DNA sequence: CATAATAACAATA
DNA sequence: TGATATTGTTATTATG
DNA sequence: CATAATAACAATA
DNA sequence: TGATATTGTTATTATG
């Protein structure tokens, strides 16, 4: 295994905002850099113990969900500068401990959320909302339209997305559409990267897929055409954060605030309630949609978040 | 921690069937025997170690789930003889990737099923032939008549449920019961273990109650009473299996044959379709009624089996 | 100070 | 079954 | 042999 | 997150 090695996006990242207006000082990224710094020429185990020894002491007083996401950035820039068999992956992680109660927590907030779905009243006007985004001149618009109306993730729908029409017999899908681009994924046997998929729709598809192609057109859209996630990230999370929140606040469920993946979760609801066959479950059917791993079923069960009030009230019929 | 001591248990069951009419040799508690005989004044681990390895030696050839449940047998008799803290336990038991397998192909099996749920065309004919055991004189149709109409397992029904009235506002309700003695539970925060809980039930309250009665009060019944998993496998399992397939035979959906969980899949099934309030998930109504533990929404993945002809009927309105 | 930028901080899938 | 990749919130910073 | 008992064998939750 | 407890099927055995 190599000795040296240099996590080029770190430094580059820490090099870009020398110069900076303002800001706060990237302290993280450059404790990174000289931690892999630090492992350029070392051959023993419990030197390398050490130093990531130092590293988790820093941490320590941080959030845990913090910790387990600052152990995934420094586990990748060792991945990056020294490659997949170096020792040091074997020292630098969480304790199984911590791992663990995140599952816990997580577990619990889910069943939790189960048995109190919230009764999302105004869902129509939620979605006719992004039907009109989808004509909006502003390609922030759009987006936020095409979050809604295809359940695509932001990410998806902004840098990667590939959207086509799906034959329906010897025709084409009014309702579906095809979609390639799968974010959260890699290479694998029943896995959807790389994987074009029929994907339902909530409104015509000819009007989504128009509505994309101005999209993928734009100024703002060429921009944003294959970039990174922290790319992605930077140039637009608080804007999109800002405008859903303006454009829904008035709307949105009194249980919760409007936030853009909330558009994904009742993206699921609705698919179902309006498109699922029925051989298939409802987790199935999300599974299905959402683009999620073959045999995984779990997942599913962190999008089903509301109850239609249809469903309420028929359900308040017995 | 101690060297000698025994598991009562299985030499009880050999010494049972010393004198038996017919039936197989015990030869696999016979080996277990042998084992905890042979452990009898063992102080080095790998001495221990030789033995199990003796032991999973024999068990080759044989299937991955019955070397699962094997196992499971060995370290509870260790579990017996020489109580929890014995090394034994550390080294008696299934290499991870046979678990971890075991955890893939049950995944497996369940995405399928929720893939092709399977049409429940005649269930109303079952619930009914239920309902009728429910007055048979013989313990064991009214026992099946239970499984249908209450959900519980089997072993539940037949030797442990403690079943009462459950309170309606300031009378007594009519569709629901009190249910205490969970099976497969040990004490715990979040579990059903001892703790008596309203569950649904598919005809009136009192009909089920006085049906119980009857069973608790029968011949059959307080020898059933108190019984071991063992006991009332080998006393009851194929007769019941024999009962309910020929009750069924004729009804019962195509794809499968009439076995009694099939009555607790389909009382899940019935119940949710009949009961669920709006802001409960199916995963979290099936996990409420099914008695699973705080949390556990994924055992409810395993009850998802058939589609009411009903939803099938008005999904494909769509 | 008064904000807009930025990256830390944090949670979710 | 090892230990990520995305989405979401706020402290801290430079400069008007 | 012809079955009924039994426990091994096996799968599911 | 370690490594069970229940429900379900069949080979093998003693004896009519
Ligand atoms: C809770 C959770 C964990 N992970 C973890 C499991 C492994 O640590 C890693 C998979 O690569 O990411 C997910 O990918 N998704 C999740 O929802
Ligand atoms: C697949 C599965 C495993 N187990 C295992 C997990 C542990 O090995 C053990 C729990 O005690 O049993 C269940 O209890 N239920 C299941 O459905």
């Amino acid at each position: 295994y190599p000795k040296t090695g240099v996590a080029t996006s770190i430094v580059e990242k820490i090099e870009r905002a020398e110069f900076n207006t303002a800001g706060r000082k990237p302290t993280v990224l450059l404790r990174i850099a000289d931690f892999i710094a630090a492992m350029n020429g070392m051959d023993a185990k419990q030197d390398m113990q050490a130093l990531w020894d130092a590293e988790i002491a820093i941490m320590n007083g941080r959030a845990q969900t913090t910790i387990i996401s600052y152990i995934t950035k420094y586990r990748n820039a060792i991945r990056e500068a020294f490659g997949d068999d170096h020792p040091m992956l074997k020292i630098a992680t969480g304790d199984a401990a911590m791992y663990d109660e995140a599952r816990r927590v997580k577990m619990e907030k889910i069943a939790n959320k189960h048995g109190a779905l919230i009764t999302f009243e105004n869902y129509r006007q939620v979605l006719k909302i992004c039907e009109d985004c989808l004509k909006s001149s502003d390609p922030l618009m759009i987006g936020i339209g095409l979050i809604g109306m295809t359940g695509r993730r932001p990410y998806e729908v902004f840098t990667q997305a590939e959207f086509s029409p799906a034959p329906y017999g010897k025709g084409v899908s009014k309702w579906s559409i095809l979609f390639n681009g799968q974010a959260k994924t890699k290479q694998g046997e029943g896995t959807k990267f790389g994987i074009t998929y029929e994907i339902p729709v909530l409104t015509r598809s000819e009007t989504v897929l128009a509505a994309y192609k101005r999209l993928r057109e734009s100024g703002q859209g060429k921009l944003w055409h294959g970039m990174s996630i922290d790319d992605f990230s930077s140039e637009t999370r608080l804007l999109l954060r800002d405008t859903v929140f303006n454009l829904f606040e008035d709307v949105w469920p009194k249980e919760e605030l409007p936030k853009p993946y909330g558009l994904r979760h009742l993206y699921a609801e609705v698919a179902y309630h309006n498109f699922a066959p029925p051989h298939v479950t409802k987790n199935s059917y999300f599974a299905a949609i959402l683009g999620h791993n073959n045999n995984d079923l779990e997942t599913s069960l962190s999008y089903m978040t509301y109850t239609l009030p249809e469903d309420r009230d028929n359900a308040l019929a017995r």
